[PDB]
């Protein structure tokens, strides 16, 4: 394979994060043979550990992903570390120093990747220094991956942009989205323009309605504190939801770069409508999980840290719209929630039903490509066919197909993906500042009615796969949600 | 359900096929609750039985099909027998009393059908004293079902249609065609019409090719008499074959009544072209099976009743071409022939590789759907999608679906259905006088250069999928066989 010759700066890495995906997911770019002798790991946090220290809470790490113990050495005297507080201007020398130390070991010429695994607050003064401070190459590149969540609404947003510019051009921020590193979501673009007949077909002449559903069966259990001033729309629907939205309502590119690949996204992005209030209500609805049935499955009001009286949202649904002329009046229904009827990351495409009449007395239905993410890849497509009866009628059949287990097995976790792209200076898989400006800017119309209260909180049996009103609300347009758990 | 009240004189009605095929058939629609009081069976042919020992053959017929014996023989009561022999003019009124006696005994007024189950010689003699000996309802309706082969050539044909037409107007005229029978033939329609994203795509600008395919694994074994004389080309292809195709190659119709479907298929047909000596040889492909691996299966010149010197074909593929503007430039690649890999009816449309380029190292490839008929019924698509690599690459993947055995089971097999759609007075699953003569035009101008040996007979291993010659067929125009066997 190519060598990919790096280094890469983990800040916060003593983290859980650095060490439940991080590194062992650099250690498999090291087993695919990717990462060989040109490339450098440099571990950072506040708390002192010396290199024998890290090097075993790196080998802890990799453990249950060490076959050969032999390689795992090999890969373990690539990491060095270096005790230091990310507000001390001064102490970025130390960090300086084991950079190319690191560098000069290695003979690694520049292309520097620097980790932010640590809480956001520190990401605008992180990046300030890497400049300051002359931690940046002077050769190669300079990237900088920022771990979730990029802001927490559009001011945040932008102004962590603003900080992280002051250091870095937007096309070597590299932010974070898991799920924008899922295998199935990168088929999209695939099934569309791969295939003529989808590709002409994905346009508001041949479809009804998209759906895009990010269906949890767990509840907050662990998280609450920080999950309550978040909710579903936030956690799931402003980052995960919005970014599939995207590689479904983009244009068609120029070709396949990066570049026009935004660009197109981009176009769509900027043809999205913002609510206010009396929309919101219109277009959106947002719940909290009562009890199920199981004693078990207590309401959110009676999780660990959770206020009695809190209104936060488990569960939200709504109608986007792209004021785009092949999307025009075309509904994108997105759902999100916790203690659901099933674990399910999906896409449905529903078609139109075709207006030719056979006689029958069942007439044409919607055709429905479905594109399964989570948990098992999988896609799906209902068509119209004959019915086996005497008398002349249509049915619908669906023809059917599933990962391999070669397949599952061989392909690439989502932070495998994310930092293996971000050494091949990719941005296909990741959300630019416009995509995330649109993203907040739509999000916070929404959560200004929500924090005002002028809206209403649904309620829903803990394991159901939603309000009623999250019916009612496609029933309007005349839809329906295809997955029904 | 409605009670069809019809009356059927079967002409051969002691015959082999009236035996496996016909009554069975029959009984099935009784026992579906079709066929109630009002109807009637009369059998006929020259042998002499009076009705005890007529409805023991029939007592027979349908004794694998019998699980209750008073229900079978509450049907039985509705058959009656006459000797008769049809060229015997004064006969004939043998036949009318008996008609006549069953239309009285059971109250049906009128609806006859008149099934043709003799051999081609008497076909045109039945008809003429049908109307002449006073045999053809006064009320209802009058129906003939014409057994295949409706003549050997385009001559014959036409003579009998005009002996025909004599005392029937083209349609009243049911010419059993069993292909058209098959319920997965009669997807097609619902498929594409059903489904506006195939329906749009059914044309030159999308599809690249298609194919239908009538494989065969079992040798001519039995009846080379006959087959050393009619071959493929008459056996599958004239009939089976281009029916199908007139099903692929019709426009779209007003509605889906008999009437507008024939008419749309009928333009594909007038469209069709008809090759001379350079084009057949050009075009089309004869073969005939040698010995494959096993003793078992040896050359076509030493089955029993073969001429050592035949050189009659077992194995015909070829390229038709529909001037149409949906067509145009479109090829229809069809073959049928014995001793192959696998028995299988299918047709596969070959959609038109996309054009959009990704960079990667596989750009994509044409989509194919599949209608598979037999032996089982089953829709399968290949589409372009993202193969799970590091590098961004497509790949294709077959997505399936396949009848259940609810399905399998409660199909009705080809006679029951061409039965069935004859008593209901429905054309829609049968050829018109129009698609036979051009199918005979057709196979005519191929049967001129083989009888004059003007053309090459190629030769294939018994158990191969026909002679490479197929191959290079479709590689000419850069297309090849998606059923490999
Ligand atoms: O949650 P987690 O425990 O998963 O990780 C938090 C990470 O942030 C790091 N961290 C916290 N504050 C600073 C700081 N001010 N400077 C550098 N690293 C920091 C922690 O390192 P540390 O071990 O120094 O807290 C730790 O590695
Ligand atoms: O092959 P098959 O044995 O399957 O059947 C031939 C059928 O044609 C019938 N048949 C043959 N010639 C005549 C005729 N000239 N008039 C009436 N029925 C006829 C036979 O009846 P039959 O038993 O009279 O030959 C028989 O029922
Ligand atoms: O579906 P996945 O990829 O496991 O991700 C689910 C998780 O995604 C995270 O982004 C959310 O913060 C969690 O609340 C959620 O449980
Ligand atoms: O494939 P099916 O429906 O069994 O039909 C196959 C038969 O079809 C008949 O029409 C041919 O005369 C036979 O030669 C052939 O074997
Ligand atoms: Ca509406
Ligand atoms: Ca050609």
């Amino acid at each position: 394979v190519s060598e990919i010759k790096t280094l890469v700066t983990f800040f916060g890495g003593t983290g859980d994060l650095a060490k439940r995906k991080l590194y062992p997911s650099v250690f498999n770019l090291y087993k695919k043979g990717y990462l060989q002798k040109h490339f450098a790991i440099v571990g950072t946090a506040r708390q002192a550990l010396n290199d024998d220290e890290f090097k075993q809470l790196v080998r802890d790490s990799i453990k249950d992903f060490t076959d050969d113990q032999a390689q795992a050495e090999a890969f373990i005297e690539h990491f060095s570390y270096r005790a230091h507080d990310v507000t001390d201007a001064a102490s970025y020398a130390v960090l300086k120093e084991a950079i190319e130390e690191a560098a000069d070991k290695f003979d690694i010429d520049g292309n520097r990747i620097f980790y932010m695994s640590v809480a956001p607050r520190f990401f605008g003064t992180i990046a300030k220094y890497l400049k300051s401070e002359g931690l940046l190459a002077d050769t190669g590149y300079n990237r900088l991956m920022i771990e979730k969540p990029f802001g927490t609404s559009y001011d945040t947003a932008a102004e962590l942009q603003n900080d992280l510019e002051n250091a870095f051009d937007d096309n070597q921020l590299f932010r974070i989205n898991h799920y924008l590193g899922k295998e199935m979501v990168q088929n999209i673009a695939a099934l569309r323009f791969g295939n003529p007949i989808f590709d002409a077909a994905w346009n508001k002449d041949y479809i009804k309605n998209v759906q895009v559903t990010l269906s949890e069966v767990l509840g907050v259990e662990e998280r609450a504190g920080y999950y309550d001033t978040a909710g579903a729309l936030l956690d799931m629907i402003q980052n995960h939801t919005m970014q599939i939205v995207g590689w479904l309502a983009m244009e068609k590119p120029e070709s396949f770069t990066d570049k026009d690949i935004r660009a197109a996204k981009n176009a769509a992005f900027n043809a999205l409508k913002i609510y206010d209030e009396a929309e919101v209500n219109k277009y959106f609805v947002r719940a909290q999980y009562g009890a199920g049935d199981s004693a078990d499955f207590k309401p959110y009001l009676e999780e660990l840290d959770v206020p009695a009286d809190s209104k936060n949202n488990t569960f939200i649904a709504g109608e986007l719209q792209f004021d785009l002329p092949r999307w025009e009046g075309v509904p994108f229904y997105v759902r999100s929630g916790k203690r659901l009827a099933a674990k399910q990351t999906r896409v449905d495409i529903v078609f139109k039903a075709g207006t030719f009449n056979f006689g029958s007395e069942q007439e044409a239905q919607e055709a429905v490509l479905s594109i399964i993410i989570d948990p098992k890849g999988a896609i799906e497509l209902k068509l119209n066919a004959k019915s086996v009866e005497d008398a002349f009628n249509t049915r619908t059949i669906d023809l059917g197909w599933t990962v391999s287990d070669e397949d599952k097995k061989n392909t690439p976790e989502p932070y495998e993906r994310m930092i293996h792209d971000t050494m091949n200076g990719d941005g296909s898989n990741f959300a630019d500042w416009n995509g995330v400006s649109i993203a907040w800017k739509f999000v916070d119309a929404i959560s200004a009615v929500y924090t005002a209260d002028k809206a209403p909180l649904e309620t829903y049996k803990s394991g159901s796969m939603g309000p009623e009103a999250s019916d009612k609300l496609l029933a309007a347009n005349g839809d329906a949600w295809v997955f029904k758990g």
